[PDB]
C-alpha cells in the first residue's frame, strides 16, 4: 500500500496517482504516516457517497479515524467544534453561525467586499512597482480574505494588520514550530478577550451574535465561542489566499482566457467555477471512519476503518468533466457539482462568501491593473511544497 498523502506531480498539478487509480483501482488502500491503512476513494460518484453516507462518522475519537500527521492525532484530543461532529450535534452548532454565510447575507455583504478589494488595490497602486516587483500575496491575496473574515468576526480596524500577519505565520512553510504555536496562542488569546468584551457590550458581528444568542442563554459557554470563532478564522483563510494567487498564475498560463476576462469582466463567475474545480486547494478535508460495514464500489469497508475521499481527484474525473485536465472557463458544466467545497451536510459553510470574494477579485483586478504581469518566469513560480495542498507562497508581479 502506497504512502499517503501523495505528492503533487509538479507545482500546479495534482498527484499523478489519482488518474491511474481512477482507471484501475478506484477504491484502494493507502498507508498513513503512523503505519495504519485507510481507504482512498477517487471517483466523483464515490466521493459524494462518502460525504453523505449516514454509516460514516467525522468524530475523531472513533477508532480508525484517518489522521494524516502527528499533530492531527493530538488535535483530536481537544473538545470538538462542528467541523468534527455528526448529526444531530453537527447542525445544532453549525446553525448558530450559518446565518452570516447564507446567499442572502452574502449578497448584502457585496458592497463591503467590493470596497475592501478596491481599497487594497488602490493601496497597491500607490505603493507602485517603481523599485522592483511586489508580492501579490503579501500586498493583496493575503489581506483581502483576512480583513473580511476578521471584520465579520468583529475585530476592530486598527488590529487587522497585526492579526493578519500572525495568522499567516501560523501556516507559513518556513516558520519554526515555536513561531507557529506562538502565533496560534496569540490568536486564541486575542479572541478570548474579544469574547469577554462582546459579552459586556455586543456589537453587530459574529462573536456578538454568539455571545448574545448562545453564550448568555447557556447553550454554549464563552470558551466554545472562542473555539468556534477560531475555526471560522483558520479553516479557510490560507485556502482563500492560495486560490487568489493560483487564479492570477493560472491566467498568466492561459493568455487567451485572460484576454477574454479583460474584454468581458462578467466572465469572472465562470472563471471562478473552473478555478475551484481545476485547483482543488483543500483536498484532504473529506475524511471519515466507518460506523458499520459499508460497501463502496467493489470493496467492503469494515467498521472502524478509515476513509479518505479525494475531491481533488473527483474534480478531474473523466466520467464527469470532459477533458478534466484542461483549464477551460468556457466549459459546459454537467449536472454533477464540482466538489471544491465538499459535499453534503459538511459542505463548506463559506462557499458563497468564498465565491463572492473570488468573483469580486477577478472582475476587478485587471480593470484596475490591465497590464498586471507575473514578474518571474512561470516555471519559477514558488508553489507550496509538493507534499501539501496546492498553493503559491509568493507571487512577484509588476503592473
Ligand atoms: C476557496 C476557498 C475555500 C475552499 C476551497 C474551501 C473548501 C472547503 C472544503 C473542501 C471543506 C470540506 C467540506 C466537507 O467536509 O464536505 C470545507 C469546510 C469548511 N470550510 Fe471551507 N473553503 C474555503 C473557504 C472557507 C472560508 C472563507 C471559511 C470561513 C469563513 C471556511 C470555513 C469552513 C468550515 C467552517 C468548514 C467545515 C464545515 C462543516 O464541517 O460543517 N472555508 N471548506
Amino acid at each position: 500500500a502506497p504512502s499517503f498523502p501523495f505528492s503533487r506531480a509538479s507545482g500546479p498539478e495534482p498527484p499523478a496517482e489519482f488518474a491511474k487509480l481512477r482507471a484501475t483501482n478506484p477504491v484502494s488502500q493507502v498507508k498513513l504516516f503512523d503505519g495504519s491503512l485507510a481507504w482512498l476513494v477517487t471517483k466523483h460518484k464515490d466521493v459524494c457517497f462518502v460525504a453523505t453516507s449516514e454509516k460514516l462518522s467525522k468524530v475523531r475519537t472513533r477508532q480508525g479515524f484517518p489522521e494524516l500527521s502527528a499533530s492531527g492525532k493530538q488535535a483530536a484530543k481537544a473538545k470538538p467544534t462542528f467541523v468534527d461532529m455528526d448529526p444531530p450535534e453537527h447542525m445544532h452548532q453549525r446553525s448558530m453561525v450559518e446565518p452570516t454565510f447564507t446567499p442572502e447575507a452574502v449578497k448584502n455583504l457585496q458592497p463591503y467586499i467590493q470596497r475592501t478589494v478596491d481599497d487594497l488595490l488602490e493601496q497597491m497602486k500607490q505603493k507602485g512597482c517603481a523599485n522592483g516587483p511586489v508580492d501579490l500575496v503579501k500586498e493583496f491575496a493575503l489581506p483581502v480574505p483576512s480583513y473580511i473574515i476578521y471584520t465579520l468576526l468583529g475585530v476592530p480596524f486598527n488590529d487587522l494588520e497585526y492579526l493578519t500577519q500572525q495568522n499567516a505565520i501560523r501556516t507559513n512553510g518556513s516558520s519554526t514550530a515555536r513561531e507557529a504555536s506562538a502565533a496560534n496562542q496569540e490568536l486564541l488569546d486575542y479572541l478570548a478577550i474579544l469574547v469577554e468584551q462582546r459579552l459586556v457590550e455586543p456589537k453587530d458581528d459574529i462573536i456578538s451574535k454568539l455571545c448574545t444568542e448562545q453564550v448568555k442563554p447557556g447553550n454554549i459557554d464563552k470558551s466554545d465561542a472562542v473555539q468556534i470563532a477560531f475555526l471560522l478564522l483558520v479553516a479557510g483563510n490560507a485556502t482563500m489566499v492560495n486560490m487568489i494567487a493560483l487564479g492570477v498564475a493560472t491566467l498568466a498560463q492561459h493568455p487567451d482566457q485572460l484576454a477574454q476576462l479583460k474584454a468581458n469582466p462578467s466572465l469572472a463567475p465562470q472563471f471562478v467555477e473552473e478555478l475551484c474545480r481545476y485547483h482543488t486547494a483543500s483536498a484532504l478535508a473529506i475524511k471519515r471512519t466507518a460506523k458499520e460495514d459499508v460497501m463502496i464500489g467493489d470493496k467492503l469497508v469494515r467498521a472502524n476503518e478509515g476513509i479518505i475521499a479525494s475531491n481533488q481527484s473527483a474534480n478531474r474525473d473523466e466520467e464527469v468533466f470532459e477533458n478534466p485536465d484542461e483549464f477551460n472557463m468556457n466549459r459546459k458544466w454537467p449536472p454533477q457539482d464540482p466538489l471544491g467545497f465538499g459535499f453534503g451536510d459538511h459542505r463548506c459553510i463559506a462557499e458563497h462568501l468564498a465565491k463572492a470574494e473570488l468573483t469580486t477579485v477577478f472582475s476587478t483586478l485587471y480593470q484596475k491593473f490591465p497590464d498586471l504581469k507575473v514578474a518571474v518566469p512561470l516555471g519559477k513560480i514558488n508553489y507550496t511544497p509538493l507534499n501539501r495542498d496546492v498553493g503559491i507562497v509568493d507571487l512577484p508581479v509588476i503592473f
